[PDB]
């Protein structure tokens, strides 16, 4: 089921973002 999955991935996660 991974790990971040659904993490912020629907915004980004990018920490540059």
């Amino acid at each position: 089921e991974m790990r971040l999955s659904a993490f912020f991935r629907n915004f980004i996660l990018q920490r540059k973002k």
